[PDB]
């Protein structure tokens, strides 16, 4: 059944709860972002109101074929009424179109649901600074102090310089970037841009990127692989076998591949800086794992929660085992005591 942590008390609202059949009493289904764990169950046959950002709305229409009448896009940073309840959507700093949702309850409670987020100090000067938040429904993906990672800016810097050097040493070297969902477009766009190429991809992925209101996008991407030296591939196909495979297809136009696997956290974060990264090599093919996260580090999450001073925190991630639940509850208490709320 739909779990309590997907239900908004005092409303008929649910968040990211599309795979339980009909949910009894739900009058509006909110969708935080277009990632399959969150949208799972949506299709052309859904006939209930979906509320989401304009970008997520494009993806529901064009990729899932949900019928326009059931898609209710809302502007960000704007007080809106939904079945008689004041709500605001805010940028979640996750993937394109991803939002947090502020619910203002008739009883006077204020609830923030973060969807998936990477906390940032910039959020401390959004509409959140304006009033008190009583309940936080929190993206707890990396809620443990071993989870450090560098800034997005540091990670893009590294990838830019790595690829530029490699291609300038060898003009017949091809760059490949893995993907399996939206998000992390900056990796392949910033590399494409330093190399004066467009990025080349399948027609399915091109369609996906054309929904995202990215400015000047027609100048940045293409479906003509031949014209491009930055290729996007399914993340599955980023390994030496599927790379060699792919290298055959380019027909002697390239003799080397330099490939990137944008990972979340991996255990070399606990010993190795971004400056000191190395790839896995097999001949003319190299693979860099780079830790580009679109989720909060443990410290970023800690700071956001200590700024917000919520009265109750309900985790939405890693809730499936008693050990995780108990560990999280400990950090929540530490934070509270350190900060005096
Ligand atoms: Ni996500």
């Amino acid at each position: 059944t739909c779990p309590f942590y997907k239900k908004i008390p005092g409303t008929g609202f649910t968040v990211d709860a599309f795979q339980y059949g009909v949910v009894e009493g739900c009058t509006a289904y909110f969708l935080t972002h277009f990632h399959s764990d969150h949208y799972a169950g949506l299709s052309k046959h859904f006939t209930f109101p979906v509320y989401c950002s304009e970008i997520t709305g494009n993806l529901l229409k064009n990729k899932l074929h949900v019928q326009e009448q059931y898609i209710h896009p809302l502007p960000l940073d704007t007080e809106c009424i939904v079945n008689g309840v004041k709500v605001v959507l805010l940028d979640a700093n996750h993937c394109p179109g991803a939002v947090m949702i502020l619910f203002y309850l008739p009883n006077g409670t204020v609830i923030l649901h973060t969807g998936d987020f990477r906390a940032d100090p910039s959020m401390e000067r959004s509409l959140l600074a304006d009033q008190k938040v009583h309940m936080l429904y929190l993206d707890t993906t990396y809620c443990s102090p071993e989870y450090t990672f560098p800034s997005q800016q540091e990670v893009i810097r590294f990838a830019i310089n790595t690829a530029f050097e490699a291609v300038t040493l060898n003009p017949h070297a091809l760059v490949v970037c893995g993907t399996y969902s939206i998000g992390k477009e900056k990796v392949f766009l910033a590399i494409a841009d330093v190399l004066g190429s467009k990025v080349g991809m399948s027609q399915e992925k091109y369609k996906t990127l054309q929904c995202l209101n990215i400015p000047e996008i027609n100048s940045l991407i293409t479906t003509d692989m031949c014209s491009s030296l930055v290729h996007l591939l399914p993340m599955m196909q980023i390994n030496f076998k599927g790379l060699q495979s792919h290298l055959k297809k380019c027909g002697g136009k390239y003799n080397q591949i330099l490939a990137f696997r944008p990972t979340g956290w991996t255990h070399s974060n606990k010993f190795t800086r971004i400056a000191d990264v190395i790839p896995q090599t097999k001949g003319n093919i190299s693979i860099y794992g780079i830790p580009y996260s679109e989720h909060s580090s443990y410290l970023e999450m800690k700071r956001f929660v200590q700024w917000l001073k919520p009265q109750k925190i309900i985790p939405t991630v890693n809730v499936g085992t008693w050990k995780s639940r108990s560990t999280m509850e400990k950090y929540f208490r530490e934070w509270k005591l350190e900060a005096g709320y």
